[PDB]
């Protein structure tokens, strides 16, 4: 992990504030000062605990063992000069729930295939260096201005994202985050809609315990539905691996008029 000097690092506008820091949007001098790049940098506020320290600096530790083009780079740590900081690329779209809510209908089904594949490499990169995200979430990919999304935010857990295992037992693994990629991918098809729409999470436990999935999107292939369909299968060794959702998720896009096949949606009499 690169220790930044804080001469290198400017702060322009914030972006987000906490109880606990901010978010900023600044400028990274590099390369010996002859490179410039937009950063995002998270602050951590004076009178911060041993245990916030150490997940502040444990976020930046891990995103820093990764390089995976969906994935979030790590710029590097101020951490020697206070308030401390973690600096990372900036992605220009923000978040990608509250993004596609914000772009609702404006992308072709393709383009969201193409998101979900982005994801899905991100994850089975996590996966095989062996790191369980235990939040995978739209809220939680960021989204440049090229549209490539990539997975963050390497730091209670939503009920509706998570395995049935998970919640239970507290067994999180790969297959759990397999699950959660399934309601991301729903996700990504409705534009953001809210998993499970107005049930509890006492509810949603229920209804997922009964064998109740989430319903076909409006306008979505056949094949991302059956594939969202087996990444909640309750048996976790029956769920896909990421390997084979990035691989069908190849396929689909390499083949398009596969995802012209669409799944069933479902009172207006009139005519
Ligand atoms: C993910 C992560 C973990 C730990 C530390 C850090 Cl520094 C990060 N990185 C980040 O949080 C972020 C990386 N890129 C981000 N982009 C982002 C997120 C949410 C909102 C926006 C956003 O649209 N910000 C605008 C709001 C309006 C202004 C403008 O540019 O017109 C100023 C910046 C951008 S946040």
């Amino acid at each position: 992990t690169t220790e930044i000097h804080p001469s290198c690092v400017t702060r322009q506008k914030v972006i987000g504030a906490g109880e606990f820091g901010e978010v900023y949007k600044g400028m990274l001098k590099t390369s010996s000062g002859k490179k410039e790049v937009p950063v995002a940098i998270k602050t951590l506020k004076a009178g911060y605990t041993e245990k916030q320290r150490v997940d502040f600096l444990g976020e930046a530790g891990i995103m820093g063992q990764f390089s995976h083009h969906n994935i979030i780079r790590l710029e590097g740590v101020i951490s020697k000069y206070k308030p401390m900081m973690i600096i990372t690329e900036y992605m220009e779209n923000g978040a990608l729930d509250k993004f596609l809510r914000e772009k609702d209908g404006e992308f072709s089904v393709l383009q969201l295939v193409g998101m979900l594949r982005g994801i899905a490499a991100g994850m089975k990169y996590l996966a095989n260096m062996n790191y369980v995200h235990r939040d995978l979430a739209a809220r939680n990919i960021l989204v440049n201005s090229n549209l490539v999304c990539k997975v963050s935010d390497f730091g209670k857990i939503p009920i509706r994202w998570t395995a049935p295992e998970a919640i239970s037992y507290r067994k999180f693994t790969s297959a759990s985050d397999v699950w959660s990629f399934g309601i991301v991918m729903w996700e990504v098809m409705t534009y953001g809609e809210r998993p499970y729409w107005e049930l509890s999470n006492h509810e949603v436990m229920k209804a997922i315990n009964d064998g109740f999935r989430l319903p076909t999107p409006m306008d979505c292939p056949s094949a991302i539905y059956q594939l969202m369909m087996q990444c909640w299968q309750q048996e976790r060794a029956r769920r896909p691996k990421f390997a084979d959702i990035v691989s069908i998720l190849d396929k689909l896009i390499r083949a398009p008029d596969s995802l012209k096949t669409l799944a069933d949606f479902d009172v207006s009499i009139r005519l």
